[PDB]
């Protein structure tokens, strides 16, 4: 029973001092033992849902919509991912640099040392979009893989709904209608799951904040400020901004996006937060033939939120290091920033490698606050992707 | 052509005198190289339907029965298994000071090590219920993932043949009929399979009775002898028992479950059964909505068989090492077994660790004489899913 | 837009001059990191299709014809692959004796050493056919098992078409036509992805001719020239005789197969050309039951093409090692070389990996330091010699369809 917008802040609220306070006394354990698996079981109840409904979707809104029209919202959400994905480094950089986090700081040489995985070859991450086996795609995780095939398939269903014969155009509606039986009942589960929500959100929370929360302080919380004023600023500067641009009202937008935004700051999972993300793109009425292509998409493809973090993070570490960048190191950084634990690829494209000791070591300290400058950053990582499609729906 | 549960019979008779006698002359090898894999091909054929039909069967019997009837259902075979369960140790218990299997014996010591694998932690493994992928779960064994989201997705189709559209209730018709057919279908297959079965159900006990027949001899034939007597005792004295206190006949069953009883005896495993089980379930014409649920979980949970063995052989090894168990140290077996190759767990519970080379060398002779002993366990195990699933659907 | 069995042909001999010139000015890594891309994406995009088209078109034509019928199919299936297979070892020996592929060479030893994987038991690999697990063997490759199930679902189906009951009868129905949705959708995917076959065709073949074009001189040429030869008197001499024989018309027949057939050649994985392989059958109007079983199983074990490789390297490996073969010792091969395209993979040169079993059965094994060098040369053009293979391969299975679809 019982109003659920509400159940999830009071959950919320309530997890943030139930949790600051037990972790401060040092049941930092006791809440990782006795709480969390609450909030695990609310992530895994999402995660179960991503597959089916990312799939079973897109199947239906390619076969809904034109192959051409199709088209027109990938190029558009792209040119609108990139550029949001831009905006939020330059304004990381202003917070930054308007802030100044770890410039007196000179920290503890050789505690902890890091060694980055490599990335695979650009050709090599192209040519995956497209799966060898789409029955595999789905049995393990692969959001764009999946995308791909789904959209193929979309596109062939409706041009055997026009073949000349009756018994084609009557399989290719019972298949059609079947995979839509899938998306209609996925999409119901997740209002079901939402109901567990306060729980998980209140577990979830708990567990981050008692175990991260004690560290939030010094040069380690002027860096937290600058990424969530930085990160406030993503949302009223550029979002607030673009959905007035385009006849979108703003104030009732934040209203029906509410709950895929408290998900994916709680679960910091923004592929986990799907489900929910899709179904208030259900919510607010946008077509299913752009939403169902545009979000999973922009759950991989679209971070701005983690765009700004990376930012922030490249300035903490050249701060305590102690030098400064230039204009020509700067844009190096956005560039690198778009074009990309990750972090680790911004920060050799500056010039100070994470294999560096004392690099290393002040990275360290990053990572130990890591999952409470990652609620926020999630969250408008998802926001972001909502923005998008609402914008590429209202020009169709 | 000819009556089939006849063909069987003389198959599992003709099969252990050809095995025993084969293999008293030295030809242990030949059956395995001959014989078995026409045993073996049954097992493959029956395993192959597994996944299938508990899957497909369970989205249609979850979305047939009320929610409510569901849960009643849950927490009724649930409260069922553990007492069967428990009964059947303190039963096995029974039998290993009835008989004493190897009291006298001083057996030789620092042939064979052991090293158990630890178990799982608790919390990890009822987190694991709630599958991540439902096509992962489905593509890899991974029988309990499965019943989850069949039925969160028996329950969802239910919400949909409801709502105030025709197009939804249209569609939700289509994919609870379409996977309804392959149910249909898959019990159709396991009729044409059952034809197999005398030539498989041959050559399968052709094959245990080759390779461990002979070395049913001394106190590893005491052991069976406690075993058996054991194992015949829980089906009259605990099965016989219920099924007439519950109104139904006890005769009449054992003729239904007659298929599911043998392939679980012979094919020693309790899940490779289930398609046989399920179709007995069927032929006796239990609800779909409640044998869909209770016999895969059974399959995993409710082993009472195996919990006797568990029992007789914590004395084996306890008598061979030359110290008796009191009543504290029983009933630690009893709570332990039925929390529970994991007879290794039990073993530590009492006290008298696998990896103590003695006990090891005495563990090793009872791993001698293993496929003869789990073949009455498996379907004792497996009737036992039977027994539980008649009784729930009396009181439906 | 325009006519595609030209762009293909365009793209092809395009291919080969643009490739064997690059290749030759050392532009072998040039090749590799800027055109093979584009012709892998055609390999990939082919590859996608497999799973879905074999188990969803075999489902409804297993569904569709009597279990009577399909063994029949089954066993005079079966019965032309190995006759087939056997025929070309025996042409394969023939050109290995009529041209003398490596007869005076005495080459390098000691640079190069091989251990072969050795094969799992026969009876392992029957039993495997029958798969544990459906949505298992669908979700990794595994043609052969889904074969299986599909079948069983297919026989399955149609005996629920017929129950007493009205329910039973209406949910087979859709499940059936839902099968058939997808197989009906994924024929007209390869229709899509057959227009991006030109550039992938013409990126595919530049990567082989620069590679390994350069390499095809000397003794290691002569090899060449026996194996294609070989392999065109396997079509004019065993397919265009046997399609006549059958009432069939080789010409327009040849005419209807051109796209599997240069899928095949350009693509070098009999699997991978599945697609367009099972397009073609239903193009020339065979039933739907017959190929969707023949051909599946035939990508897998019929394999003229590459029978008839066997039969060529491994008398270029006798004469390098200089020692002839027998009567007793040249009709072990016959029977190893079937035995062995039997179970050789569907897939680009893993079938030339297999020559290491018909190798040891005239008694010159691999792991032979002299052998070993003299495999090393071979292996050198492969990709060239698989062209042409895995086209006859294919091509193997589209012919044999045809005739036991003569026969129903
Ligand atoms: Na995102
Ligand atoms: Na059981
Ligand atoms: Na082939
Ligand atoms: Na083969």
């Amino acid at each position: 029973e019982y109003p659920v917008l509400q159940k999830i802040l009071i959950g919320l609220i309530l997890g943030a001092i139930v949790g600051l306070i037990l972790g401060h006394y040092g049941y930092a354990d006791a809440v990782k033992t006795y709480v969390k698996p609450f909030g695990d079981l609310f992530v895994r109840l999402l995660k179960m849902l991503v597959m089916p409904i990312v799939f079973a979707s897109l199947v239906v809104g390619a076969a809904s919509i034109s192959p051409a029209r199709l088209g027109r919202v990938g190029v558009k959400i792209v040119v609108y991912y990139l550029l949001t994905s831009a905006f939020a480094v330059t304004l990381g950089i202003i917070m930054a640099r308007l802030f100044n986090p770890g410039a007196g700081i000179h920290l503890a040489v050789g505690g902890q040392q890091f060694q980055p995985k490599q990335a695979p070859p650009l050709v090599k991450i192209l040519l995956d979009i497209v799966p060898t086996n789409p029955f595999g795609a789905l049995a393990n995780g692969q959001v764009l893989p999946t995308i791909f095939f789904a959209i193929i398939l979309g596109i062939a269903i409706t041009y055997l709904m026009n073949s000349e014969n009756e018994k084609v155009r009557k399989s290719a509606e019972t298949l059609l209608d079947a995979i839509n039986g899938l998306a209609e009942a996925m999409y119901k589960i997740v209002n079901g799951v939402m109901q567990y929500a306060p729980i998980g959100v209140f577990a979830l929370i708990a567990y981050v904040m008692a175990e991260q929360g004690v560290k939030v302080v010094g040069e380690l919380a002027k860096v937290t400020a600058a990424v969530y004023v930085g990160l406030t600023l993503q949302i009223l500067l550029v979002y607030f901004v673009l959905l007035k641009i385009y006849g979108i009202d703003p104030i009732s937008f934040i209203k029906k996006a509410k709950d895929a935004m408290l998900t994916a700051f709680v679960t910091r999972s923004s592929s986990g937060t799907l489900p929910v993300t899709m179904r208030v793109a259900k919510e607010m009425g946008i077509s299913e033939g752009i939403y169902s292509f545009t979000l999973p998409l922009g759950a991989t493809i679209n971070m701005d939120g983690t765009a700004l973090y990376q930012g922030v993070c490249t300035f903490f570490i050249a701060n305590a290091l102690g030098s400064h960048l230039t204009v020509g190191q700067q844009l190096t950084i956005v560039l690198t920033a778009v074009l990309a634990i990750m972090l680790a690829m911004v920060l050799e494209s500056v010039g100070l490698p994470l294999t560096d000791p004392n690099v290393a070591a002040a990275y360290a300290m990053i990572l130990g606050i890591d999952a409470i400058l990652d609620m926020g950053c999630t969250m408008v990582n998802v926001t972001g992707d909502l923005t998008g499609t609402a914008i590429v729906a209202k020009t169709e």
